């Protein structure tokens, strides 16, 4: 009983993470086996950050400008490259607490933890998704570049997000470990902006459900309603368009609940069209859109 | 940028999580050095639980009775005592993981992190408060008991809440690591009424001021306010008084923000009188209290 905002346990990507200095600049990399895998603009002077070319860059730098070092004992680099915007420091030895790991690009709604670091030392962990406009809203001061977002699935961690850069609207915008940027973004100090930060209708829904779940019912009306309606109103309110693969997902919660997915929609849209008058659903006043329908059966059925 | 709920990175907790089994009964413990602490109603049969004579069930239990397995490692239990509400389990074997550590009992409006457990294995981390009534509002299933919640000051883990009870409303109760429960509740299946749940005014004050330092400034009005006229509307509005300790500990953050504390009082008293609005703060719609001060300047500072 009970629905909170949970991450995963933090410790196996705690065994991961080191301190990664090139020039003046220090920030975070993520040791597994013997790579340290680290932002590229590492090697920028916030100068070259202005408009940097990275591969030219790169030239001026050797093994030896990258210092890596995990607790206090220092890694010695054989090998670097450049993947995308990540650098690849090859080191003499393999983390002896790489977790099973896997590297996952998301899509915009999934959730994961992110493990926030300062000098390759973790100073907290909490849930995020990806914002259907590709930027998360996280907590990253100057230093925390290099910490990262995964899930676990039982013993595996699947890294699906590097912290690179801060938004000047103070949102935050980073690689899959591939070094691939989610959405439209460089590694540049340029002036971007964001795009219209949607509502993930689907996690809301799951998290509608969650409530069910737990005795929050009073916000549960009398109507139905069709996808292509629903959608009008997710339209009319900066709510993503539902789909039958959102519907097939959020099956489980349908079942335990005995509320078809669309009644939970009609539901929504009444959420949506008349507000929550003051009224509170799993102790927040608006509608929480950082759950998916995974995470709702995960920690409403105790899954570890 | 950026103001999340943040919980304290987990690795040095998940390394004492065990399973601890008593007949049918399987829950969480926790083992520091050579000793494993659980819940004491491990020893009861629901049937026990009804009104359960502690001293007399455990007359009927012996070392053998108590199964710890640390990973799935079994460890040798030499030595078992009952202190307040929890048993604790002298084993062969000292944690090879055991951090520096403490026990402390905590005040209503502390904050801490719960690693949720279930069969001595961790499900997920979420941050707490210690309501003013001493009841936490956690995510807890059957299976979930022995989990614990602390804090993390540099590398010593403070254990402040060992979990045992699910009240009737669905919020949670459970022990300092000394055994002696929160608030008034016994480890007895009878109907258990929690007090007032009043919002803790000293970390509302301290998650607006993190609200400032972030941008979110539009709640800031023309007024100031005494600390009686404050805890005149506190008490109407079910706020916990504010006393000079409050106005002390909040001092940095009206330091950085140059925003006088009971400036900041008058504020709030807005808030309480004419809602939100339909505004948000810090992307609520309610306004929080499970930050406390030190957690604001932690999480706006970087500390590790
Ligand atoms: O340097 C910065 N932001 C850029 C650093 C950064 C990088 C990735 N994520 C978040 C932040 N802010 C400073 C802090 C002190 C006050 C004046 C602005
Ligand atoms: O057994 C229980 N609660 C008591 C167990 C418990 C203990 C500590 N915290 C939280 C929960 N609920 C069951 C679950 C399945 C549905 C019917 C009620």
């Amino acid at each position: 009983s009970g629905f909170r905002k949970m991450a995963f346990p933090s410790g196996k990507v705690e065994g991961c993470m080191v301190q990664v200095t090139c020039g003046t600049t220090t920030l975070n990399g993520l040791w597994l086996d013997d790579v340290v895998y680290c932002p590229r603009h590492v090697i920028c002077t916030s100068e070259d950050m202005l408009n940097p070319n990275y591969e030219d860059l790169l030239i001026r730098k050797s093994n030896h400008n990258f210092l890596v070092q995990a607790g206090n004992v220092q890694l010695r680099v054989i090998g670097h490259s450049m993947q995308n915007c990540v650098l690849k420091l090859k080191v003499d030895t393999a983390n002896p607490k790489t977790p099973k790991y896997k590297f996952v690009r998301i899509q915009p709604g999934q959730t994961f933890s992110v493990l926030a670091c300062y000098n390759g030392s973790p100073s907290g962990v909490y849930q995020c998704a990806m914002r259907p406009n590709f930027t998360i809203k996280g907590s990253f001061l100057n230093g925390s570049c290099g910490s990262v977002g995964f899930n676990i699935d039982y013993d595996c961690v699947s890294f699906c997000y590097m912290h690179h850069m801060e938004l000047p609207t103070g949102v935050h915008a980073g690689t899959d470990l591939e070094g691939n940027f989610y959405g439209p973004f460089v590694d540049r100090q340029t002036a971007q902006a964001a795009g219209t930060d949607t509502t993930i209708t689907v996690n809301v829904l799951a998290w509608l459900y969650a409530a069910v779940i737990n005795g929050d019912r009073w916000f549960l009306n009398r109507f139905t309603t069709t996808l292509n309606d629903f959608n009008l109103v997710a339209m009319k309110y900066n709510y993503e368009p539902l789909t039958q693969d959102h519907v097939d997902i959020l099956g489980p919660l349908s079942a335990q609940t005995g509320i078809a997915v669309l009644d939970m929609c009609a539901s929504l849209k009444e959420l949506l069209q008349n507000g929550m008058n003051g009224r509170t659903i799993l102790g927040s006043a608006l509608l929480e859109d950082e759950f998916t329908p995974f995470d709702v059966v995960r920690q409403c059925s105790g899954v570890t």
